[PDB]
């Protein structure tokens, strides 16, 4: 350790991004950095053990330090529940975390120039922000034991009246039924920084929602980023020759899919979540994305890996078996927080340090040094041998390698 | 007009479909095939004039008739009813159709042979059935004017104990809030449409589902489907060398993105809505697609494209310009139903038919006769020139003699 990096809150994960992220500081961090390190263990078993509570904690803590590095984690189901004997099954941390600080979550591809797509056709970075607050992560979801009424009801504080909706009469069985909702202040932070967004690239804006099925509840997107494009930021927009578009998510994903890329896409928070899986995996990686929850205030900011603790994966570690699993995500989520509190700081030796792990990366990878899934792109899958590729623990050592040559040569230079 | 079809509810369309709608039974259908024809017109007038009326009435009339044909439609919002000064925000016709009659959409991209896709990896088709019941289609949203509790209550018809959970107290702003719901009956047909869909096509099958993220909403169909699995089909997968798996959406979408094709996906109301744009894009064209709604009786049906109107197209045609779009999509629309309708009569002449204009579609394009876009699959689009391609109407054209030649041909 020597750069001194100061304040950084760290949240461990969980199965194969777990092991990653221990990895990543023992050889990629901790060597060249000293942290004031906020570490809240967010592992699935300290969660049950802290009722959840340490979740709590970690946002709270990303509140107070503004910035905050997370590794994937187990969101829990029945199967969960009975795997690890818990006490309950857990809320998403991701869900809690994002709905405690707000804003919009920034994903976008990590691009190497030796790696085919999937997709033909993208030769631009497609950024997605989404909204990061509401919608189907805080919903309210029950199962209809038998007939009966579901209703939806409005109170306004001060008591005075009640709006009763019907939402549907059971008449015959059971069923499910969901409430979920959005905010006013937080559609308005997402626009504008989806607004911002597109002005700092230079590129086009599209929203897509369903305001044609709910005339109401997207409609109330549609207009919000319509009134606040109008109002602000409409000159500005054609002063660099870009717009603002909404589409139908229908006709969006399609034209995306055939786009050459070039453009900012706001989604709210369900399809942002899906959608940044088809494009990440559409690049050639789940593993070769970014993933920035960028909090209204412009301080306070939550890296993270958007891929999942890679269960399969695990399962084979478990076993003593070669793994191969993409590190970047994780390895950018540290990069990408550690140059946002370069900047915070004005600490330009963290800044460089920041920026030359990303260059590592991706040079380590185009000198032709990979793991299995990209080099599954450049062969396919079925003619990868294991020549072809590093496991997960030597493309890390490779990094590492690569990682002490750079910042050799950079002592050296001036 | 010698073939007698038989009985067959249409629904009539919008915009740049309903152009290509009348196409298709003009130059297409009507001389080789007489048929008894409920005709109910869902343009967006006659809906606005009838207060909607005419699309349940279409509903009903499937319901009785078995087997209908709908062109593509306007749901209108805000400027949709400024644009036709309309009484009402309508809902979608295709909401309301698909929750009177029930069942799975099944969407599957057209393939012909010359056209490169998006996707380099899909070289076997993608089925995607959605349930098409319930979900946003039948929602409950509304705007929170300002601070206060929304609340969500289900009161049982025993008498019992009236339930509340808090959806959100609103403690400073307003916002929105929406109330959902589904229907075990309607998702245990949902589940058995997939299992024998993918036995008969000796698919694998996969339903994408978020129950990590909604517990009961979303473990209800992950249950559902688990346990009608293991009770019914699980050995005949196993007999075929098939299987079933629930994946997150996540994992889906990305394994979706990367395979080789030749699988069914079963996919909730609003993920089967969205994927299937996904992937007929991916296969290359929104024009290239069939959709069919398979009732839960295993005799009813309704044939759809599953595209929109395509308004864009519509304003170039509105001002006497060129225009290429696609039209396979609304005519498999017409094969997929009178197929159907065959099948139910056990009309031999019929059901040759259906599928000659299927094959005379497919060796149209594969012969270089092709629209725009598909011509933009095989050059990229701004190496397309006007050689490259035919114009909707000589599109249409073209087809109608193949198809002339086909029949004429199959007369020997
Ligand atoms: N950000 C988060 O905290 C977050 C997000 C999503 C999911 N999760 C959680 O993760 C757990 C597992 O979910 P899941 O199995 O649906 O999805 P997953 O962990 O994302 O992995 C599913 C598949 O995606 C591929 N993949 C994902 N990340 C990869 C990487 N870094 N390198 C190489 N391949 C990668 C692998 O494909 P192959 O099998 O083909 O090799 C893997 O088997 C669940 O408990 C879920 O709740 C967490
Ligand atoms: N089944 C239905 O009744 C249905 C489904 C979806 C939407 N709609 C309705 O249609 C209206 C417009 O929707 P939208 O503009 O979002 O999407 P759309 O009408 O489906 O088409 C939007 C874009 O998709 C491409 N496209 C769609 N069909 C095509 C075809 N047959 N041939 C060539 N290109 C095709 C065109 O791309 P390019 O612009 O690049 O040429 C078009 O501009 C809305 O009122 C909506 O409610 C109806
Ligand atoms: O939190 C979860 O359960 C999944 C999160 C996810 O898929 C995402 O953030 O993209
Ligand atoms: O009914 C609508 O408004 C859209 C329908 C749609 O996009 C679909 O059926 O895939
Ligand atoms: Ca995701
Ligand atoms: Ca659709």
């Amino acid at each position: 350790k020597k750069i001194s990096g100061g304040s950084v809150v760290e949240m461990q994960g969980d199965e194969m991004t777990r092991i990653i992220w221990e990895l990543i500081k023992e050889k990629l961090i901790f060597p060249y950095v000293e942290l004031d390190l906020h570490s809240y263990d967010l592992g699935i078993e300290n969660r049950d053990a802290t009722n959840d509570q340490v979740t709590k904690d970690a946002a709270e803590a990303i509140k107070k330090h503004n910035v905050g590095v997370k590794c994937a984690t187990i969101t829990p189901d029945e199967k969960r529940v009975e795997e690890f004997k818990l006490k309950q099954m857990w809320k998403s941390p991701n869900g809690t975390i994002r709905n405690i600080l707000g804003g919009t979550v920034f994903r976008e591809a990590i691009i190497c120039k030796n790696i085919p797509r999937l997709v033909s056709g993208w030769v631009k970075p497609i950024i997605i922000g989404h909204h990061a607050y509401g919608d189907q992560y805080r919903a309210t979801d029950f199962v209809v034991p038998g007939p009966g009424k579901v209703e939806i009801t409005y109170t306004p504080s001060d008591g005075t009246q009640k709006v009763t909706y019907l939402v549907h009469n059971f008449e015959e069985g059971g069923g499910v039924a969901m409430g979920m909702y959005n905010q006013d202040k937080s559609i308005e932070d997402f626009a504008h920084s989806s607004f911002q967004m597109a002005l700092s690239k230079g590129w086009p804006l599209y929203l897509s929602t369903k305001n044609t099925i709910l005339k109401k509840y997207d409609g109330r997107f549609k207009d919000i980023f319509q009134e606040i494009y109008d109002k602000q930021y409409k000159s500005q927009f054609e002063a660099q020759k870009i717009w603002y578009e909404h589409r139908l998510i229908d006709d969006m994903v399609a034209q995306a899919m055939k786009s050459e890329g070039g453009f900012i896409w706001a989604c709210k928070n369900y399809d942002g979540d899906v959608q940044s899986d088809s494009v990440a995996q559409g690049y050639g990686s789940l593993g070769m994305m970014t993933s920035v929850l960028v909090c209204p205030d412009g301080k306070t900011v939550e890296a993270e890996a958007a891929h999942g603790t890679v269960t399969r994966h695990y399962r084979m570690y478990q076993k003593g078996q070669e793994t191969s699993t993409n590190p970047i995500a994780s390895i950018f989520a540290w990069t990408r927080g550690l140059a946002h509190r370069a900047k915070l700081d004005n600490n330009k030796e963290l800044a460089f340090f920041a920026n030359a792990l990303e260059e590592v990366s991706i040079e380590t990878i185009e000198a032709g040094f990979m793991t299995k899934d990209l080099a599954a792109c450049i062969k396919g899958l079925p003619n990868v041998q294991r020549s072809d590729y590093l496991n997960t623990f030597e493309f890390m050592d490779k990094l590492g390698e690569n990682l002490k040559i750079k910042l050799a040569q950079a002592k050296l230079s001036l």
